[PDB]
């Protein structure tokens, strides 16, 4: 059913772990089949598991970690701060992001909005 | 005009400083006259400076501090992680929150959503 605040904290924490290890198939399965992703917030959203999978395969030697607790509400939504470290054309980079997610009645990610821009990038 | 990503970072950081010192009038002036506030996200929103001022006067010996960088987008929005420490009936408490704000063309807060619940409270 619609995840409780405690369940949202668990789901979002699991999401980061999956991103960290890079299990693309497991990441995609956490999304609803018709989920929408806005990354970064402000740019046109991608829709559906096919587009989401393509996005992650292209994006993910990457490391991800929570940098603070998951903030969860009682209506199936949560927000979390985390950092992503990768390599861009050789040089190591870090990106600080905040994701806001809305889950559906099946415990799957319905909508995801990623807040970040160049000001949160470090090379 | 619509604040740039760098400007959003500055405005949101200033907001926390105002909350920390507790300057109610200065806090209210950062909001648009008809701004809406959802605190915590999930509960009915309050509307207008009068209601917002009443909310802050009731809410603010409180300390507030950013616990990570402000994540800003290019369309006048930002998200930030912070902690609020206060006293509840004698016992000291801490609350971890994430605010998402949308600014208008005048650089004022149009909409604010605060993500938190009992799971983010520490007594
Ligand atoms: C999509 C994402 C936010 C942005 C992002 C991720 C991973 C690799 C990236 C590589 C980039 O060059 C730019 C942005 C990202 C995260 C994976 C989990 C998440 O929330
Ligand atoms: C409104 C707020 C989030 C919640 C909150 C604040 C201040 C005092 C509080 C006292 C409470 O007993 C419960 C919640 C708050 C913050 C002031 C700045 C902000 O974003």
């Amino acid at each position: 059913n619609l995840p409780t605040a405690q369940e949202v904290q668990g789901l979002m924490a699991r999401f980061i772990e999956l991103v960290d290890v890079g299990d693309i198939e497991a990441i995609v399965q956490m999304y609803a089949d018709d989920a929408t992703v806005e990354n970064p917030f402000g740019q046109p959203p991608i829709h559906g598991r096919e587009q989401i999978a393509a996005f992650y395969r292209q994006g993910l030697k990457v490391r991800a970690c929570l940098t603070g607790p998951v903030r969860a509400s009682h209506n199936g939504c949560g927000a979390m701060p985390f950092r992503v470290e990768m390599v861009w054309n050789g040089q190591p980079c870090a990106l600080d992001v905040i994701d806001v997610m809305r889950f559906d009645e099946h415990g799957r990610i319905q909508t995801m909005q990623a807040y970040w821009s160049e000001v949160n990038l470090s090379v």
